[PDB]
């Protein structure tokens, strides 16, 4: 199975570049500026990613810059929004339905 | 669980747009264009859409243009490569890693 469906977007307003590592900041949604915290991982589009920082609204993510060549996340500019979900580390995984 | 994480990329090289719906082909790397076909669905960074026609290595997907502003798809744009994965409509069990 696959849905590749996103629960909200994100406006990329700034980035963060460290020789280390690259990073990038997004502007959270009304819907997703709720329940989003760092260390969480965002799918941008479906790309998993972790919160570096939380900038209020904003949110800071990690990318490896090879990572980035490798992926096509290197894609992203700011001014333009993404397709942002929220992704869990671990989960109970009860069962539900 | 989640991963977000592409088989491959895909190079876009041509946009068709058509007024009844947006059609957007990219270019499929050496290890793309083995197995995939048309109405395949390839998530783009993990957004799932079908394949409407391949030409030759190069694959169209359909696109609504509201669909593409309200996802994050509108942002592609040709001469850029996506984070391209295979998807299938049914399985017998799963059976894809
Ligand atoms: C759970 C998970 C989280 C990931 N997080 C990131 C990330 O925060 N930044 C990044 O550039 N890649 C991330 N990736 C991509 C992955 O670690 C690796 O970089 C690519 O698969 C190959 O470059 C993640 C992959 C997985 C499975
Ligand atoms: C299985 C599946 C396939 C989808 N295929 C496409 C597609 O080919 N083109 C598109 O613009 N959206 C596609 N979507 C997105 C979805 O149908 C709908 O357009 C968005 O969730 C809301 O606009 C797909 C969603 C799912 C779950």
């Amino acid at each position: 199975m696959f849905t590749g469906i996103v629960q909200g977007t994100a406006k990329l307003v700034s980035i963060d570049e460290k020789p280390n590592f690259r990073t990038h900041v997004v502007e959270l949604p009304d819907h997703m500026l709720d329940g989003l915290e760092t260390g969480a991982s965002v799918a941008h589009n479906g790309c998993c990613l972790t919160v570096t920082e939380i900038n209020g609204n904003h949110v800071s993510f990690d990318l490896m810059k090879e990572t980035l060549r490798i992926t096509n996340l290197g894609d992203l500019k700011v001014g333009d929004w993404v397709n942002v979900e929220r992704a869990a580390k671990f989960s109970d995984e009860i069962g539900g339905h």
